[PDB]
C-alpha cells in the first residue's frame, strides 16, 4: 500500500549481532576479509524473540533507539521475530522451544505477547516491525499429516491471533510468516495458503497493522533468480518473486491489500542444494542483497535480513537430544555447533561468498 513501514526511518541495528559479528570479525585472519566481515554489524537483521529471556533485551532495544533517534534527528525502527508457539516447530524432529501445549502452552504464550505488548506500549516513538511465527502457518497448509502438527492447529491458530491482536493494539506492523516459494509457492498450494492467511487476517479484525507475509525467512531462495535452481524442477514459482506475484493477487481479490518483506541474508549463492527441503546449513551459503525498499515489485516493501547470518540452524551432532538430521546432510556445513550458537566458519564463507560483495 501507500504506507511502507520502512519509508522514513531509520533501522535500529541489532546489538547482539553486531556482538556476534565483531567478535567473529576479529578471528577472521585476512585483513580485507576482516573489513569485510566487520562491516557486516552495519546490515540492519531482525532480533529473534524466540524465548521469554530475551525480552529484557527487547525492551532495551526500543530504548535505546528512542534516543539514538532523538540524537539525529531521525525516527527508529526496531525488527522483531515473534517465536515461542507452544508444541513450536512441530513438523521438526526437536524444537528448543520452551513451550508445551500439554503445559498450559496457550496460556504461557498469551503472557510472552503480553510482556512483549508491554515493552513497546511504553516507547511509542519507535515503530516496530514484527515477523509473526516462522513456519507454523506453512505447515498447517502443507504439514497436516504430522501428527504434532495436526494435534497443534488450534493453538497455533489461537496463538498467531492474539498476537496479531495484541500486538495491534500497539501499532505493530505485522508480517506473518508465509514459507517460501518451495514450500507455498507450488500452484497447487496457493489458494489453501491464501485461504488460510486470509481467516487468520479475518480473526485478527483485519487490522491494518497485518500489513501481509514474510517469505523466504532462514532459506536460501533467489528474489528473481537468472536461471531456475535445478531444485524447482516442477514447480514454475521458482524465485520469491514468482510465489510473491502468484499469492499476491489471491490476497488481494479477498479484501487484503497484502504486501510481502523477503530474507535475502543467505541468497547471495545458488544452486547450491541438492533438495529444495534441505535448509540447515547450507554449505557455501553467502550473504545476499542487502536490505532495502528498492525491490522492484509492487507487492514487496523491503528485502530483509530475517535470520541473522551466522548463527547456526542446528547441530550435525547426531547424539544431541535438539539433533535434526537435515544438519547432517551432505550440502549442510558440517561439524556444526547448537543451532542459535554462533557457527564461525559458515560465517566466514557466507562473508567471502557475499553477492553483491561486502
Amino acid at each position: 500500500s501507500a504506507n511502507n513501514p520502512w519509508t522514513g526511518f531509520q533501522i535500529f541495528l541489532s546489538p547482539y549481532y553486531a556482538n556476534e559479528v565483531a567478535a567473529a570479525a576479529k578471528q577472521i585472519t585476512d585483513p580485507t576479509l576482516s573489513s569485510k566481515a566487520a562491516s557486516v554489524a552495519n546490515i540492519p537483521t531482525f532480533t529473534w524473540l524466540d524465548s521469554v529471556a530475551k525480552i529484557p533485551d527487547l525492551g532495551t532495544y526500543l530504548a535505546s533507539a528512542s534516543a539514538l533517534g532523538k540524537s539525529t534527528g531521525t525516527k527508529q525502527l526496531v525488527q522483531i521475530v515473534i517465536y515461542d508457539l507452544p508444541d513450536r516447530d512441530c513438523a521438526a524432529k526437536a524444537s528448543n522451544g520452551e513451550f508445551s501445549i500439554a503445559n498450559n502452552g496457550q496460556a504461557n504464550y498469551e503472557n510472552y505477547i503480553d510482556q512483549i505488548v508491554a515493552q513497546i506500549q511504553q516507547f511509542p516513538d519507535v515503530r516496530v516491525v514484527a515477523v509473526i511465527e516462522p513456519d507454523s502457518l506453512a505447515n498447517l497448509v502443507t504439514n497436516l499429516n504430522v501428527q504434532k502438527c495436526a494435534n497443534a492447529k488450534t493453538t497455533y491458530l489461537a496463538c498467531v491471533n492474539y498476537a496479531l491482536t495484541n500486538l495491534a493494539k500497539v501499532g505493530v506492523y505485522m508480517y506473518m510468516d508465509a514459507g517460501h516459494a518451495g514450500w507455498l509457492g507450488w500452484p497447487a498450494n496457493l489458494s489453501p495458503a491464501a485461504q488460510l492467511f486470509t481467516q487468520v487476517w479475518q480473526n485478527a479484525g483485519k487490522s491494518p497493522f497485518i500489513k501481509g507475509l514474510a517469505t523466504n525467512v532462514a532459506n536460501y531462495n533467489a528474489l528473481q533468480a537468472a536461471s531456475p535452481d535445478p531444485i524447482t524442477q516442477g514447480n514454475p514459482n521458482y524465485d520469491e518473486i514468482h510465489y510473491i506475484n502468484a499469492l499476491a493477487p489471491l490476497l488481494q481479490q479477498a479484501g487484503w491489500d497484502a504486501t510481502f518483506i523477503v530474507d535475502q541474508g543467505r541468497s547471495g549463492v545458488q544452486n547450491i542444494r541438492q533438495q529444495w527441503g534441505d535448509w540447515c546449513n547450507i554449505k557455501g551459503a553467502g550473504f545476499g542483497t542487502r536490505p532495502t525498499t528498492n525491490t522492484g515489485s509492487q507487492f514487496i516493501d523491503s528485502i530483509v535480513w530475517v535470520k541473522p547470518g551466522g548463527e547456526c540452524d542446528g547441530t550435525s551432532n547426531s547424539s544431541s537430544p535438539r539433533y535434526d538430521s537435515t544438519c547432517s546432510l551432505p550440502d549442510a556445513a558440517q561439524p556444526a555447533p547448537e543451532a542459535g550458537t554462533w557457527f564461525q566458519a559458515y560465517f566466514q564463507t557466507l562473508v567471502s561468498a557475499a553477492n553483491p560483495p561486502l
